């Protein structure tokens, strides 16, 4: 094709799986340029530039991946598009903007990746990117028209400091641990920085901002919301999240009731999902089993007795925030565009 | 009183919990038994004589309370009743018996404890449990209709099977935890044992058998929607459960979307919940938190936009599984009963 790509953002870990997977698809060296702020790093033979994503002339660049927060994002994103850039985005910078498409590669990439006029595709929440692909398929089959889900989610979403808070908690502890079975209060933890409680040997029902309209949701817990209502085309979607962080590296995970407006059997089920692109089928989802791999694992389907007539299922889905959930994704996205 | 108490299973956690609560409640050690299988413990002052379950004769006792298994309380449970003990029973073996009231003590005692034609009083799940004090609370304001819940399960309701599996999976990857990020089949797990999945690092969507009736459920998944029946007294409610077990050593969680016959706003369960006796209000209720007291912790109470007009809850429970959610019940039934 003789594509350039450029990922700005390039050392952060979702940089670094863009890379990995770039060079697992056996991308040219010789096409793809990388980007930070404030020197080199090797890809496949190559020893490349990181150039200044503020400063760098964009110009030859078809493709830029960002991952390099919101605020980069807000003023990077359109400069780049400006320069005749497609710009796709893993931030939550131009996720409610109506003008930028917010796109699961498997899911929405033909009816609404095209009209981009700011030349700008938004990479979705990895949470509900986990999912997707998922109830693509099932909407598609019966309608979808209320979710409730309770989350799991791998500290790795929150970049190195989620892995690091994790790691030195847990490392602080272990030598005692069996006391936490009599008392949760018996050990040293080091105090919690990124999270609002110990994240070792915890769970904790709290991820995001609270939001400022008296709902008392995190903005975790309205993506599942307003990105699924996007992603899947469906504005007046009922939805109830709950984003609570788990002791887990990477791999988010989700117990999903889902009604539709027709009868769906859990074999029904069982039978599109088994073809699925980006899914696959199994007994027990795991986080363990989702990190490293591309598909998101479903299973544990069974009948929702809470909603009338077999309109209701319960599932669960594991699935890799780093990589379909994030770097992934896009990538897929920038092979969907060329 | 002069009341004689006996423990049968004295040995394993829950008899251990017991025990530390026994004496926390100042009970005189000259009128406590010990029971097991197959020889002397410490309790206040005295050291008692851990007795035969099986041979023993248990006339004398007032109460035993037995955390033993069920096999177990199948055969004694009725010997001991025989012998005029009023039987309270940590096991699942009598909680299916319409002629056994199965009872969480702020919630039904009352109502059901004292029609116990068989001597016995059955103990609630511990996951059920933890949820019982905070839903009666609300069921008796606005009636409770239907229940979605996903629970995040810590490792010691397996026992300290549960607990070892944990701590030594643990300890053997801890070393190498952070290549978890990248790559879940990175490291060398000791083989899991108790579980279908290693639990450390992870979490485990299976917690049970599955039951053998084309449902797709484990009988932990439908604990939560007989025994919720049961206590709350609600012969018809809707429930949907899912069992997940997570790395913690004790304290079940709850993720808990409930619907009720009448609009119940969150300022309004806020408001109930914050007087009810067993249950704590806080921000962000965690399990490390509520290992070693004695209260349900509840927050992050939101309204459900799924459900129209205001019937509907989200909000999240933690309780620790060995005390609330199996000893301390127990303990406080039998003091009701004295």
């Amino acid at each position: 094709t003789g594509l350039s790509i450029g990922i700005v953002g390039a050392t952060g870990q979702v940089g670094q799986v863009m890379r990995t997977l770039l060079d697992e698809r056996d991308f040219p060296a010789s096409a793809v340029r990388f980007f930070a702020s404030a020197r080199k790093l090797a890809f496949r033979g190559q020893e490349i530039e990181v150039e200044d994503a503020e400063t760098a002339d964009p110009s030859g660049l078809d493709i830029a991946l960002f991952s390099a927060g919101s605020a980069m994002s807000k003023v990077q994103a359109p400069r780049f598009a400006a320069a005749g850039v497609t710009v796709i985005d893993n931030s939550s910078a131009w996720r409610k903007d109506p003008d930028v498409p917010l796109v699961v590669s498997e899911v929405n990439f033909e009816r609404d990746a095209h009209r981009r006029p700011k030349g700008i595709i938004a990479n979705p929440n990895c949470t509900t990117m986990a999912a997707m692909p998922v109830l693509k398929v099932l909407h598609d089959e019966a309608r979808l028209v209320r979710l409730v889900v309770s989350s799991y989610q791998a500290v790795s979403g929150s970049g190195l400091a989620g892995v690091a808070e994790l790691a030195e908690q847990a490392r602080a502890v272990i030598g005692g641990a069996e006391q936490l079975v009599y008392d949760g209060g018996a050990l040293e933890f080091p105090p919690p920085n990124t999270y609002v409680a110990p994240i070792a040997f915890n769970v904790v029902p709290l991820a995001g901002s609270l939001v400022d309209d008296g709902s008392g949701e995190t903005d975790e817990d309205q993506k599942l919301r307003f990105e699924s209502r996007k992603i899947l085309g469906i504005p007046d979607l009922l939805v109830s999240g709950t984003c609570v962080r788990v002791p887990v590296f990477t791999g988010h995970s989700l117990s999903i009731n889902a009604e539709f407006a027709q009868p769906l059997s859990p074999e029904r089920a069982r039978e599109l999902l088994d073809g699925a692109t980006g899914v696959q089928l199994v007994d027990v989802p795991t986080p363990l089993a989702a990190a490293g791999v591309d598909e998101s694992l479903v299973g544990r389907i069974r009948r929702d007795p809470g909603v009338p007539d077999g309109r209701g299922l319960a599932l669960f889905v594991s699935g890799d925030n780093l990589r379909k959930g994030a770097a992934l994704n896009t990538i897929q996205i920038a092979e969907l565009l060329t």
